């Protein structure tokens, strides 16, 4: 074995090879000096490791709808639209898990009361059970962690929203060559079991607890029914180099490396012109494809997309 890290990212030839193709989506340049070991800390998710359970979907009289946005459904659980960003930290496996937990707390605990989980909590405080902090992470254990040990308040960098702010700042990768070159670089922050001075509760006050951990089984219409029933999840998928030029439409991949394995928040699905998908969310900021957001190939495991997916239940009261 030899990863050799190195740069001379996502060509132009690449963007325009996935036009002249005409696959269900259109690429163009998201990213911008950018070093490679950047869009590879990216995708920091592993993929498999501790499937939790079956939550057995009892699907059997759920005449589910056609198209659906949760953030219509829930439209007073305003968690459910924000896009968020990872910086230079493989910390999107704590990413889908944190960005999910957030919005089911207001969808669960009375459609009517939202906070945003840090992902700073889970990210440093976990350990080895979730693997390695920004160098990669199992999603499934994140879930698990919350309803272990729980989680924090704590938004985006320099928000000043929370127990625990994400202090990993992003890169402006989506934008000029004259700053600082992109370098997925750095290390994971360390496990400081305290909030930010100015916010009160403390922090063991502040820590939210799930109820379970589970898996959504290998199945369009059961995870379809979670997402319904319950608010968004979280998934994970292979990144090929070709993904990471996504700018519309419906996402099969074409051509391109296979980068990694990336944590997900599917939060909706719907049919793009005789296109089945699933409207996912990212954790590599607003910039990237539509607003944060992207849309995959529903009802194939394209890439993965419907082979892990998470979900859990906050607990009550």
């Amino acid at each position: 074995m030899r990863s050799r890290p190195s740069f001379h990212p996502l060509s132009d030839e690449l963007v325009n090879y996935v036009n002249k193709r005409n696959t269900t989506w259109q690429a163009g340049h998201n990213f911008y000096n950018v070093d490679m070991s950047y869009l590879k800390r990216l995708c920091g998710t592993f993929l498999g490791g501790p499937k939790p359970p079956q939550r057995v979907m009892f699907t059997e009289d759920l005449k589910l709808p056609a198209s659906f946005d949760a953030r219509e459904q829930w439209p007073q659980c305003p968690t459910i639209k924000e896009i968020r960003d990872q910086g230079s930290c493989g910390s999107c496996w704590a990413f889908g898990a944190v960005e999910a937990i957030s919005d089911r707390i207001c969808i669960h605990t009375n459609a009517h009361v939202s906070v945003e989980v840090s992902a700073e909590d889970l990210l440093t405080c976990c350990g080895s059970m979730c693997g390695d902090g920004c160098n990669g992470g199992y999603p499934a254990e994140a879930w698990n962690f919350w309803t272990r040990k729980g989680l924090v308040s704590g938004g985006l960098y320099e928000s000043h929203v929370g127990c625990r702010p994400y202090s990993i700042p992003p890169c402006e990768h989506h934008v000029n060559g004259s700053r600082p070159p992109c370098t997925g670089e750095g290390d994971t922050p360390k496990c400081s079991k305290i909030c930010e001075p100015g916010y009160s509760p403390t922090y063991k006050q502040d820590k939210h607890y799930g109820y379970n951990s589970y898996s959504v089984s290998n199945s369009e219409k059961d995870i379809m029914a979670e997402i319904y029933k319950n608010g968004p999840v979280e998934g994970a998928f292979s990144v090929y180099s070709d993904f990471l030029l996504y700018k519309s439409g419906v996402y099969q991949h074409v051509t391109g490396e296979m980068m990694g394995g990336h944590a997900i928040r599917i939060l909706g699905w719907g049919v793009e012109n005789g296109t089945p998908y699933w409207l996912v969310a990212n954790s590599w900021n607003t910039d990237w494809g539509d607003n944060g957001f992207f849309k995959i190939l529903r009802g194939q495991d394209h890439c993965g997309i419907e082979s892990e997916v998470v979900a859990g239940i906050p607990r009550t009261d």
